[PDB]
């Protein structure tokens, strides 16, 4: 076990000390949460840490990972934003406890070896021409939670189907932790919160606001039927300047073989430029 | 509340999460909790695992029975054996408790499981992998023991575990075998006559190898090629020395030499420890 200096931010790189200090803290009565994260937080993260943060004996353990295994060749993970000193410096300004920022070597000793297979899901949606981007997640988040020991992960619903494929992991692994999916934080405007939205030129950023616009305008036009909402959505977007429609899908809440019924999510992916934005919605029908 | 647990007899769970909060339970009292993962139909090489298990002090051991469709069935026999050893829980699930929205996430193992058993069966480690997997989490054991007989199973496990990241020991333990060296199978019993005395020449040629091996690597796999070839009946699929990891065997030291045969309808397999020169 290393130092752990309560109330102070702890950083840890080596996965052996986090897991050393996370299992030494829950045996006193503490209760561990997890936020895993790829850096360059913004207020959408700060949200995550805050809702741990109240769990009632809460430690809060932050990750910050530019996991490869979720990006394909093709400059993607070179591109990455990184902010390490902003990073660190908000969980600071948040009081956590714990930051973790294990190297690659430390994560891939053995490259990809053993790996998750997601279900049929990660092939469609984002993972339909990243055929494999889901099982690098799914992999990185198993081995943060088998490393972390957490009684609860949270994570956004921005990326609503990395979030329905985390719960898939859980429930199919039978993993013991609670996952804890958190509302998307927006801009004034409406502009779902992203690391991504530093590459709109202004513009563009003003251009993006069609997103959110589309999805609340889905939402409330839904009272009239799932086409109703459809039509709604892809007339604001219609109108919208440079914002190129990727997809646009209404879909039962597990987006899974099951069709839509009373509660769904309406999902939509736009590129601005070469800026790929996502955003999505809870949709009542009637 | 915590289902019942009744301390010196043998306490059956069929319901995953029974038998988590009884683990968990039971690890908060000081005791260590080891898991026996098996698919039921109970023989001595079964039992050498119970009893490497038991011996840990403060174990309380946990051995599932369950027959993973992923990759015989004498339920009150298994049962009974274990009461005998004095095991105190046994993990008895359905095929629908393990996998209640049927198959979807799954392990994908390492190259190593597209290889030697991987051959015929491609998606059997794969399996093996995922119900391992689960059992341990559903679990949460100190450790989890395996025999040496599915060695490359063992090191698949070995794979998981790292590549994951898991809090579990794994432990190997030796193959146990008839007096005549056959290592013990569920298969044996198959064996017409002829056919289970021919069968001795694995067990033979791998300890023949063993010993030839002060000569080096060729000298033991030519002789047990020969001992092999000493016997009707035996269809060998491979033959193979490697690295205790099953990588490339290097050029001194340690490794393990496994072999697998085709005895009419029965396959058989064995491995043995090899030091080169």
């Amino acid at each position: 076990i290393p130092a752990f200096h309560p109330g102070e931010l702890n950083v840890y790189s080596a996965p052996g000390d986090v897991a050393d200090v996370s299992r030494a803290l829950r045996l006193t009565g503490r209760r561990v949460m997890l936020v895993p994260t790829m850096g360059a937080l913004h207020e959408g993260h700060l949200a995550l840490v805050r809702a741990a943060k109240r769990v009632p004996g809460s430690v809060v353990v932050v990750s910050i990972f530019v996991n490869p295994m979720q990006f394909g060749a093709g400059g993607d993970l070179d591109a990455y934003p990184r902010t390490p000193d902003d990073d660190l410096a908000q969980l600071r300004a948040e009081g956590v406890e714990i930051a973790f920022t294990p190297t690659t070597a430390a994560m891939y000793p053995d490259g990809l070896r053993t790996t998750v297979q997601p279900g049929p899901l990660a092939a469609e949606l984002e993972g339909g021409p990243r055929p494999t981007h889901f099982a690098g997640v799914l992999t990185v988040v198993l081995k943060l939670l088998q490393i972390v020991r957490p009684d609860r992960v949270f994570f956004g619903e921005k990326d609503y189907q990395q979030l329905v494929l985390i719960r898939q992991l859980v429930a199919d692994f039978n993993l013991d932790v609670a996952v804890v999916g958190v509302p998307t934080v927006r801009e004034a405007d409406g502009l779902a919160m992203s690391s991504r939205n530093r590459y709109l030129d202004p513009a563009q950023r003003a251009a993006a606001v069609a997103l959110s616009a589309a999805l609340t305008a889905a939402a409330h036009a839904a009272t009239a039927g799932a086409q109703a909402a459809l039509d709604a959505a892809r007339a604001v977007l219609d109108a919208a300047p440079g914002v190129a429609v990727d997809y646009l899908e209404l879909r039962d809440i597990g987006l899974g073989p099951m069709p839509l019924n009373g509660s769904g999510r309406l999902l939509v992916a736009a590129r601005l430029g070469t800026t790929r934005l996502l955003d999505n919605i809870a949709i009542e029908i009637g």
